[PDB]
């Protein structure tokens, strides 16, 4: 225990010497507590008036308004230690994937070359405000890096000084740029190197893109078996239990040299033990540890999750198979019976999912699966919104499976040819585009955020018609060659100037390994979109007169926002559309 966080702990502690206070009204149970210290303020969400003033129709349907305006009690909860026939199901399974999932990739150490182009073009790594202002300053000043050799050669010590959680079910924990190079350099390779495509892990998705999901998960849907299964997890990072974190760790068993010590460090002092500065209003900054749960950066938490829930779902596959008889205790012969499972049949049994860190979709041999329930919660992967032993519910059609926060519609095009589309309610789309995170942004951002929406809505939601109207009303308000932008950057094709209906071209056409004939489409009226009951259903507004004078007047709103943003280059897209080409 104290040993490995003390050090942290004592450094914290004297940096605020005259205000250190062992609180005894301490709201905490399951985090220990060390003491406390002086501090004081709060970060809200912003309109985008772009998206906002191009799409008036919902600014009267609440379930849009309210998005803009505005559990912790989960953070503080406890998972009991799994059984001892879990934990050898669990270390079995494990071991085995870690090994299929470095069959053809090498392990190796991420670069401060590599760490330095990340920060200058932006994938919200999670940085502090202080030294340097942004993260961008520090990475280019060599104090900086004396300060990562430092903590550096700490942790082929085997000690921590300065890697320390900040804590603001969504509980997000930033630390100091340093210790998130440091974590880079050693778990980087995991996401740098795509460990959990679909091509190297079988389960994964990982750089797959919104357009491909549908394909993947209609794949899954060919496989013999039963009703798929999308069973949520309450709260996955908050029942990641200390056996968990130890099978992730079996990754270093495949590095080597300074690689395996220092991933080791990273494994042993930041993720199996953790110090959390938390901000109270009674307002002074708590000092808490614990050993369990989900605290790594938030690119290295997905790659993790994404494995541990490959491995919950083997196990909830095996018990579904009748591979064991009870999580109790594994006999030697049962021992022996997973192994073989897993080297007969565990790359088939990992074609039939698709996973995206704590979400999954699971298209098992038979039904036996969705009452196969005592690995899955001893584990400590409760499921959400059913009784702890109520059986699984299954999806009998891949069209109505809920993964990714979408559903996917098969959609045939005049000539034949097959889309998968991926699709959500429409309020929850419109509700997010209205949206902008931080503030202090020209009318110019706003305008190219605006335009980012836009251009992802023609890209991937062209089948929704008030989508690709919208789409059309923004790209054409916003000047012609203006950059769209984001501030948390899935793969976005979007994120160009090139021609929309060029990037469609590439993206659904020539790029697509599920279509065979590559014929370019030549104009957007050859892409159709879906059954005006069917968009309906997903939220349109079509038949609505609100929508009827917003399409037919749609010209006065553009003119309205180009007004606005001044005298520019601007393009009318909207004869792309049937409607307004004459
Ligand atoms: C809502 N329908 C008409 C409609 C109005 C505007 C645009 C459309 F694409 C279709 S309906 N009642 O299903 O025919
Ligand atoms: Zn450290
Ligand atoms: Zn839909």
């Amino acid at each position: 225990n104290l040993d490995i966080i003390g050090k942290r702990i004592e450094k914290i502690k004297q940096e605020h010497e005259t205000s250190w206070h062992y609180d005894q009204d301490h709201p905490y149970k399951t985090w220990a507590y060390h003491g406390s210290y002086e501090t004081k303020q709060t970060a809200s969400s912003m309109v985008n008036g772009v998206v906002r003033l191009l799409t008036k129709p919902w600014d009267i349907i609440p379930m849009v308004t309210q998005m803009a305006m505005t559990f912790k009690e989960k953070v503080d909860t406890r998972t009991q230690e799994p059984k001892e026939g879990t934990k050898k199901l669990m270390k079995i399974t494990a071991e085995w994937l870690w090994k299929e999932l470095g069959k053809k990739k090498t392990p190796r150490m991420c670069t401060r070359e590599e760490f330095t182009r990340k920060v200058r073009s932006n994938a919200a790594l999670g940085a502090i405000f202080n030294k340097w202002k942004s993260a961008r300053e520090a990475v280019e000043d060599s104090g900086f890096w004396e300060l990562v050799d430092k903590e550096r050669n700490l942790h082929l010590e085997g000690k921590c000084e300065t890697c320390v959680y900040n804590m603001m079910s969504r509980a997000i924990w930033y630390m100091w740029l340093g210790a998130r190079f440091l974590e880079f350099e050693a778990l980087g390779f995991l996401n740098e190197d795509h460990w959990f495509s679909r091509e190297n892990s079988l389960s994964g998705v990982e750089g797959e893109g919104l357009h491909k999901l549908g394909y993947i998960l209609r794949d899954v849907s060919k496989k013999e078996g039963g009703a798929m299964y999308a069973d949520d997890t309450a709260g996955w990072d908050t029942r990641i239990t200390l056996e968990d974190l130890k099978n992730e760790e079996m990754v270093t068993n495949h590095m080597e040299g300074e690689h395996k010590k220092l991933a080791e460090a990273i494994f042993k002092l930041t993720y199996q033990n953790k110090v959390v500065r938390v901000q109270r209003p009674t307002t002074v900054m708590d000092i808490i540890s614990r050993r369990d749960q989900r605290g790594s950066g938030q690119v290295v938490t997905y790659g993790l999750n994404t494995f541990t829930n490959m491995e919950a779902q083997l196990i909830r596959q095996m018990e579904g198979e009748g591979v064991f008889k009870s999580i109790q205790h594994l006999t030697v012969t049962e021992e022996i019976a997973v192994k073989n499972w897993l080297v007969r049949v565990g790359r088939e049994r990992l074609s039939r999912m698709a996973i995206s860190g704590d979400d999954c979709v699971v298209k098992p041999l038979d039904d036996r699966f969705a009452s196969a329930l005592t690995a899955l919660n001893d584990m400590g992967k409760v499921r959400k919104d059913i009784q702890q032993w109520e059986p699984s519910r299954g999806w009998n059609d891949w069209t109505q499976v809920p993964f990714c926060s979408h559903h996917f519609h098969e959609l045939i095009m005049k000539d034949g040819r097959v889309l998968v589309v991926p699709c959500r309610n429409q309020d929850e789309l419109i509700g997010r585009a209205r949206i902008s995170q931080g503030a202090g942004w020209s009318l110019r951002e706003t305008a190219c955020l605006g335009k980012s929406y836009a251009q992802m809505w023609s890209l991937m939601y062209f089948h929704r018609r008030d989508l690709r109207l919208a789409a059309n009303a923004i790209c054409s308000a916003v000047p012609s060659h203006w950059v769209p932008t984001s501030r948390t950057t899935a793969t976005h094709e979007w994120m160009t100037t090139e021609d929309m209906l060029t990037v469609w071209n590439r993206v659904w056409i020539q790029e697509n390994p599920w279509m065979e004939d590559k014929t370019p489409v030549e104009s957007w009226e050859e892409i159709p979109y879906l059954g005006k009951r069917e968009d309906q259903w997903c939220g349109s507004l079509i038949g609505l007169t609100s929508r009827a004078t917003w399409a037919k007047n749609i010209q006065t709103a553009i003119n309205q926002v180009r007004s606005l943003i001044g005298n520019e280059e601007y393009t009318d897209y909207m004869p792309s559309m049937k409607r307004f080409r004459r």
